[PDB]
């Protein structure tokens, strides 16, 4: 029942497998603007993280999903049930770290990882600029508790970054679709994560796609991933502002993604 519960979709006529995994606050509809342009060369697998509002919250086990490993378990169980033994994986935001952890568990499963808006750690640490202090994320948690709508209206336009009203509308919609207690629980999981230690164990090639101005990911984080991932790594700067460029600048994302995929 995992395929139905996480709204797994297999679409396209291509011969290679492309997996699209979204970040916190949205669902697989975040890929709607770029999805048509990869169905020729790839058979695309999409799914919703267990925390998405489009997933019945009866599936969210707070004990189980206290760790990102449970999200990795879901991803691997989906690919196993689909009999997928090799794929290229695009992970947006937290799904990028989910892909890295999954590649460590299954080194032969992932041919290439494409990290979109990826960060191993959002909290600052000395010269490591993650972009946030504990006071920052504590203010986020406090805002979600006192008034969830007030937090959404502050997070959605700043996450989109650029003045693209259609992208703000879409990201606001999926954020308001999320249950407030789940949003608070999962934000704590992502905001307080630190995967810097396991980056060296990732051996598959990684393509890092970073926007020129991301409120959630400083530029130095993209170069940190480049230097510490244990395999072949390349960094490309999307010439746009925002943390969800597949919504706010799809044409540029399609161009860059086609290059990284040889399509
Ligand atoms: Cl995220």
């Amino acid at each position: 029942g995992l395929l139905e519960a996480l709204n797994v979709r297999v679409v396209g006529s291509g011969e290679r497998i492309l997996v699209l995994s979204h970040g916190f606050g949205t669902d697989q509809s975040v890929w709607q603007r770029i999805l048509p342009y990869f169905l020729r060369d790839f058979k695309v697998v999409l799914y919703d993280l267990v925390c998405a509002g489009s997933v019945n919250p009866d599936n969210f086990d707070f004990n189980r999903y206290s760790s990102l490993d449970a999200y990795v378990d879901d991803l691997l169980a989906i690919l196993d049930e689909l009999n997928i033994e090799k794929c290229v994986y695009v992970g947006h935001s937290v799904s990028a770290m989910i892909g890295c952890l999954a590649s460590i568990r299954r080194p032969a499963l992932f041919q290439k990882l494409i990290l979109l808006g990826a960060s191993p750690r959002y909290l600052n640490d000395g010269d490591y600029e993650g972009g946030f202090e504990q006071e920052d994320i504590d203010q986020v948690f406090s805002a979600m508790e006192s008034n969830y709508a007030a937090w959404v209206s502050g997070f959605a336009p700043l996450a989109v970054g650029a003045d693209v009203p259609a992208a703000v509308r879409e990201f606001s919609r999926t954020l308001f679709n999320m249950r407030p207690d789940i949003a608070l629980f999962v934000a704590r999981t992502v905001f307080e994560s630190d995967l810097r230690g396991i980056l060296g164990q990732v051996k598959v090639p990684c393509h890092i796609i970073q926007t020129k101005k991301d409120v959630a990911v400083p530029l130095s984080v993209a170069d940190y991933l480049c230097r510490h991932l244990g395999g072949k790594t390349t960094v490309e700067i999307l010439q746009t502002e925002g943390h969800l460029p597949q919504l706010s600048a799809p044409a540029l994302v399609i161009q860059l993604l086609r290059r990284a995929l040889s399509s």
